[PDB]
């Protein structure tokens, strides 16, 4: 969620400057709110990415079963060994 | 930026020592400020990721089509679209 | 760590409903150590991401070989180890 992030970004600077400008502790707090946004945004994006990962991962495995089914050197036991790892690691 | 993120967030790490120690109202807007710039870094970080999963997205579709052309095509089928359906996601 | 994030954060939207509740110094502090703690969670989380897009790479890597262990065609292989070489640089 690239584009999201950015956006909050920016909002982040300004409202990071107008704290600066201004100190308060409403301002300051209001500021904290905008950060756990970020953070939310952030976290959203990166369980994200690994959904998209596990995914990568089992189009993987169907490419070694298709390796397997012509004849790849029985090499495809070191690699389907790596997505097992890559499995339990997500 | 994994390596810039670690000097970063130790960057954080002291800050938030600092400002306990003498909290102040400027002592606390400069420890915002810094998680500012922490977020940047990470925001900054998952651009990059981003873009790595589609680069692999891309070898994968190349993978597949050379499988592909060497003969499966009902797998062939399952895979790319997989395939299209994670160059969705990004 | 993507379970840990998810908890981290609901700590903190926590923090953040008491401090707005009550502002005050010490709860301003506090709210802002639980974000360091949720960043020092995140960069952690983010790490094991690219310790994971190592591994898809080798995967790959691995995949490639073995397509021209069994005849792929080498102009189609030699594109696919190069974007193979530019990730790996990219890491």
């Amino acid at each position: 969620g690239t584009e999201d992030l950015k956006y909050s970004l920016e909002r982040l600077r300004e409202i990071l400057e107008r704290l600066e400008e201004n100190p308060s502790e409403k301002q300051i707090v209001e500021a904290i709110r905008a950060i756990v946004e970020n953070n939310a945004q952030i976290v959203e994006a990166i369980r994200a990415i690994v959904e998209i990962l596990a995914q990568i991962v089992e189009n993987n495995r169907a490419i070694i079963e298709a390796l397997e089914a012509i004849g790849g050197d029985q090499i495809l036991e070191e690699m389907k060994k790596q997505l097992k790892d890559l499995k339990r690691a997500l």
